[PDB]
């Protein structure tokens, strides 16, 4: 069970967690509360679980894409903010994290990938997917890499998929349509064709995961990653001259990448409500609450108007914002645990050449979707 007087926090571990951990302790400070921020491996996995048992954490921050899961299986808590504090919040950031007519979890920040390349060896970065084999080539003479990103999570690939018309649900408006499934389409197929032809080409390897192209771009040794706002701390101390741009066209048309929001949402289970509540509504989402978080690791784009003013300036995340215009929002729907769990297999074995693109997508419509949405529906 959980401890009455007291909170528990779980967050991914490429946010900053250090920095909410300050926000904790000057609530502790004024409350007498202790806070203790976790970091949890799987914890979208992990959460689930837990919070049917047994019970975890009295916060869970994520992506808002997962929480309507949650919602639908009784874990988060009914959350009450009046319209003086909705007023606070960019609305656009509260319509994210609605579900079933009915607000679900606190918004935090938004955030969008990006191309971040390194501006000393490549002070023109390539507009186009279609320039990016000739340069690697470039590169590869000069003992480097051109782009090197994570495969093995398909949020990172989605840009590329999505940019010729490749969705994950159709909506009709204000609706999403889960029988309506946009993974084999000819935009969908073209651009993995093309991920998995840069594959046969030697010009990016398969099994590259987050750790491994994070390490390559901070030491220098490509040209160009994707990744999103948390990222930038690392890149800044590892004195790497780099920048933030618009992602990548294919075949003329911008990628669109999944935007997300940050948000957290308080457990059910919580016999402490109320201090979660006054955690987040008072403490964390204000301006002095978002730059402890902020200064440790960026959260891009932030829901709180007041302190959105403010980091507008910084040029980043103008073009981190320009590719969440060009993409768009993910859906909350509860069928997106079992979509990410089945592209993510899709796409792995096209990269392995386990399948080849047709039969990994095809198989991805026709057969692992719902397989996969039966399989968290029953016992697994
Ligand atoms: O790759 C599938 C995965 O994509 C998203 O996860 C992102 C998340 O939005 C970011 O905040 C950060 O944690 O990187 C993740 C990529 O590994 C979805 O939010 C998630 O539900 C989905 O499984």
């Amino acid at each position: 069970k959980i401890e009455e007087g007291k909170l528990v926090i779980w967050i991914n571990g490429d946010k900053g967690y250090n920095g909410l951990a300050e926000v904790g302790k000057k609530f502790e400070k004024d409350t007498g509360i202790k806070v203790t921020v976790e970091h949890p491996d799987k914890l979208e996995e992990k959460f689930p679980q837990v919070a049917a048992t047994g019970d975890g954490p009295d916060i869970i921050f994520w992506a808002h894409d997962r929480f309507g899961g949650y919602a639908q299986s009784g874990l988060l808590a009914e959350i009450t903010p009046d319209k003086a504090f909705q007023d606070k919040l960019y609305p656009f950031t509260w319509d994210a994290v609605r579900y079933n007519g009915k607000l679900i979890a606190y918004p935090i920040a938004v955030e969008a990938l990006s191309l971040i390349y390194n501006k000393d060896l490549l002070p023109n970065p390539p507009k186009t997917w279609e320039e990016i084999p000739a340069l690697d080539k470039e590169l590869k003479a000069k003992g480097k890499s051109a782009l090197m990103f994570n495969l093995q999570e398909p949020y990172f690939t989605w840009p590329l998929i999505a940019a010729d018309g490749g969705y994950a649900f159709k909506y009709e408006n204000g609706k999403y349509d889960i029988k309506d499934v946009g993974v084999d389409n000819a935009g969908a197929k073209a651009g993995l064709t093309f991920l998995v032809d840069l594959i046969k080409n030697k010009h990016m390897n398969a099994d590259t995961d987050y750790s491994i192209a994070e390490a390559a771009f901070n030491k220098g040794e490509t040209a160009m990653t994707i990744n999103g706002p948390w990222a930038w701390s690392n890149i800044d101390t590892s004195k790497v001259n780099y920048g933030v741009t618009v992602l990548p066209t294919f075949k003329g048309q911008p990628s669109k990448p999944f935007v997300g929001v940050l948000s957290a949402g308080i457990n059910a289970a919580s016999p402490n409500k109320e201090l979660a509540k006054e955690f987040l509504e008072n403490y964390l989402l204000t301006d002095e609450g978002l730059e402890a978080v902020n200064k440790d690791k960026p959260l891009g784009a932030v829901a709180l108007k007041s302190y959105e003013e403010e980091l507008a300036k910084d040029p980043r995340i103008a073009a981190t914002m320009e590719n969440a215009q060009k993409g768009e929002i993910m859906p909350n729907i509860p069928q997106m645990s079992a979509f990410w769990y089945a592209v993510r297999t899709a796409v792995i074995n096209a990269a392995s050449g386990r399948q080849t693109v047709d039969e990994a997508l095809k198989d991805l419509k026709e057969k692992r979707i719902t397989n996969t949405e039966a399989a968290i529906d029953t016992g697994k």
